[PDB]
């Protein structure tokens, strides 16, 4: 309406109506001048090895993202979630960016003066034709906030394209954002659009109350042999006699089934005890790792299966599982005690172990002169009438992520977890327009360099709906459920300390109500 | 033929398994191939075939 | 101007014998037109849908998919052991994967099957 | 000879598809401990696991 | 409108429709 | 244009491998007096200045 | 003997790639030759001298 | 200061060659290099390495 005249109101409320969730939740973000308002060419040093080479641009846009689940869904709302429900899925979002602000910052004389500038804009566009490489989806850091009083700065937009070590093929792609239209916003103006999901299957919340191993009645035998006993006792000495058997209660691990559990990649071993671990520096050297081009890049999550047997919370895969950081935790080489470690013992029902190895397989063809010899399998790719369960999604965790645009995917359900979209949310992306400063007289083709300082702030909104599938379960006893601790601690979980730093104390996972198979 | 096999406790030790939760358990049938080769009608898979019983057999080690 | 090409088929065989299975197929059996000079034989058929066959090369390797200049949120196990005086002590050490490390990122994806084949020389 | 053919270049899918030539990947084959140092094999045929992507072959004129 | 809103909208693309081409530049 | 002959003098005839070849070369077929069309390669319709039209253009076809 | 004719309806999925730096493109060699690419020689003999695949324009991932 | 704003509509005589072998088109190298043509550089300076002529299709007289 008017250069004084609030372009929107404050929403923050999750409201349940049957099957339906409605999350909306709303920041303050401040926006910089990246790279000096000029578009970079990017590139791993000379010196990095050759596993960490890239080539890339970037680029003075900065770009919104709220990949993570904390932005939309505060602990209360979560618990809410994940007891109540065995699945759910995003519907349709709602974005607004408004109370745009725009300021100019003087900094001579070593006092910072800063004032309004009423006339300069922000450039706002989405990128809803997927034209730009999509950097969404790959863990980055800058997600709204969890906490909603937390204000944050929008994180700098970039890419990477092909390259042949430090330099740049003839295939690469060079993009210039501002080729695309972009809505040029002033203080007073707003930005709103809407998207609606596309159909996908529900993420099963829910952790299996029956192995795969065990789905059979325990008092009646089969009705198929297997083979028992493949030699007898003749006199002293035991002669090959083949014999044949039912199998039963007694002899569970022989039944005939008609199912295979989840396909496994194998991982490494390593013991939250320090005792337990080896000495030596096997990070990478014994790490689990793919190949492509030449470069051996690290397996991490990879495939779902299994963190751990019973009884072994103590170990977990050494690039098989989600870690996050305990707030206030550095960059670099913290200790164990400085992250959180995620757990996956909910998919074991089905999903492998990733320490252990799939099965045993018969490789050589025995005869009599000739024993019966078997070997490990430590990856074994689908089989048919193999059943799995996808990797879990946990508060702090990713929601989505972009399938490739190729020929061949298959079951392209993100391996960080969430929902694999083949058109995903696309890309904000805004940049302050530059604005110069007091020119030459006299003329000079050469381009400008002397902007005006510049830094823009306001309010970002996005709303989420999500669907549900309501727990139906005639299970008799009591299920388990996600709860606060009743003993008494210096600070409650989930809130502000003294200091006012919002915290998020430990990982929650959705697999808590349980299923039959 | 039980001149051909060999003579020895293989039937668990040398059988095809998959492993869930620290618990080996056998594959039977699992997934569909091929019993034998041509001419080799003699020669079927371990675990890897149906087995029905004759009427009247017995539960253990027939 | 081309000779056309004369029809054959391959049936089940035991070595050089042909098992009981084999099929023998009489091509006359089938109704076909007669053509005299002067006629001509027209007939027409509709492909099923199909995906594109994509005539692009990809600017991106899977690889390389994330931005340079953000660190992820998700740490790795990024040093097994730490120095303990003289010798080194079995410390597990963890890390947030950036530019500088990119091997390590986390990636949701994973690259196309392999069987793998031999390596000759132009 | 070889130079009486012409041999096709499939670089393109190289992004997402493997090198023809090299193994897929590492993966580790023992539970380390104390007094078992960590090793790993590589794999040279993998089959399809659950996001796995790729491209088709080409096709030539 | 007013002091506080913007004039106009940025647009960069080059469209084909058949034989005609349209290229858009901001600056 | 094309050309047919008359093949296999208008008769059908079993066909097999050798008895020399190896146990991987053996097959057993027939072999007919039917001549049959195919195109399945892509030059029999496209050109290559076509087929540049096409390449550099789209990015996919079917 | 007689004559063949085989018509065929091909789709299309048009480019609309928004990179900024220009593609690679097939394009026949400038230099000189005895015999230009893809042509009938000096005894009429029509020949493909290069295979052509499909894959020169990029896209992103 | 402030944003100008120029758009042109443009007609084309679409390309209608019956020729048989491949024309010529322009293409960027396919070699690699420290910088791709037409693009950026590591301090942000835009460039345009060579001059490029609208004669590349080929008609007879």
């Amino acid at each position: 309406d008017g250069v004084g005249n609030s372009s929107g109101n404050w929403h923050c409320d999750s409201t349940w109506m049957g099957d339906r969730v409605i999350t909306t939740s709303t920041r303050t973000w401040a926006l910089p001048t990246y790279n000096n308002h000029l578009y970079k060419q990017i590139s791993s040093q000379s010196g990095a090895s050759n596993d960490n080479h890239y080539f890339g641009y970037s680029t003075p846009w900065g770009y919104f993202d709220f990949n993570r689940f904390h932005c939309h869904f505060s602990p209360r709302d979560w618990q809410r979630l994940i007891n109540n429900n065995w699945g759910f899925r995003p519907k349709r979002l709602n974005f607004k960016l408004f109370n745009i602000q725009v300021k100019e910052v003087t900094q001579n004389d070593g006092t910072t003066t800063i004032a309004n500038n009423l006339t300069s804009t922000v450039q706002v566009f989405t990128d809803s034709e997927y034209q730009l490489p999509y950097v969404l989806g790959s863990a980055h850091q800058g997600c709204l906030p969890p906490f909603p009083a937390d204000v944050f700065m929008v994180p700098q937009y970039g890419y990477l394209t092909l390259n042949n070590g430090s330099q740049a093929v003839g295939r690469s792609s060079f993009y210039c954002l501002e080729y695309f239209p972009s809505q040029m916003l002033r203080t007073g103006n707003n930005f709103t659009f809407s998207y609606t999901f596309e159909d996908v299957p529900f993420h099963s919340s829910y952790a299996h109350s029956q192995s795969l191993d065990r789905l059979m009645n325990p008092l009646i035998d089969q009705y198929l042999y297997y083979l028992s006993r493949t030699n007898t006792p003749s006199g002293t000495t035991t002669q090959s006699r083949l014999q044949f058997s039912q199998a039963g209660a007694s002899d569970i691990r022989d039944q005939s089934r008609n199912w295979l559990p989840g396909p496994c990649y194998r991982q490494q071993r390593v013991s939250k005890t320090s005792a337990d671990n080896n000495n030596s520096e096997y990070s990478w050297t014994g790490a689990t790792k793919y190949h492509l081009n030449g470069r051996d890049s690290l397996v991490n999550p990879g495939p779902a299966m299994a963190s751990h047997k019973d009884d072994e919370e103590k170990f977990f895969p050494q690039s098989g599982v989600l870690i996050f950081g305990k707030q206030g935790s550095e960059k670099t080489n913290v200790d164990i005690e400085k992250v959180m470690i995620t757990d996956e013992e909910e998919i074991r029902t089905t999903n492998p172990v990733a320490t252990e190895q799939y099965g045993s397989v018969s490789t050589n063809l025995q005869r009599g002169n000739r024993q019966a010899a078997t070997a490990d399998v430590n990856t074994q790719g689908v089989l048919p009438g193999m059943v799995w369960q996808d990797r879990d999604v946990y508060l702090q965790g990713p929601i989505w992520a972009k399938i490739p645009h190729t020929d061949g995917h298959f079951h392209p359900s993100p391996l960080m977890g969430g929902f694999g979209l083949k058109h995903p949310p696309p890309q904000i992306l805004i940049k302050n327009t530059p604005v110069p400063a007091n020119p030459s007289t006299t003329f000079s083709a050469a381009k400008f360099a002397s902007f005006i300082t510049q830094y823009s702030t306001g309010q970002v909104s996005v709303e989420i709906e999500w669907e549900l599938q309501k727990e139906n379960s005639k299970r008799w006893n009591p299920e388990i459920q996600y709860t606060s601790n009743y003993n008494k601690s210096v600070n409650v979980d989930f809130t502000v300390d003294t200091n006012g730093v919002y915290s998020e104390p430990r990982p929650i996972g959705t697999r808590y109500l349980t299923r039959n198979l």
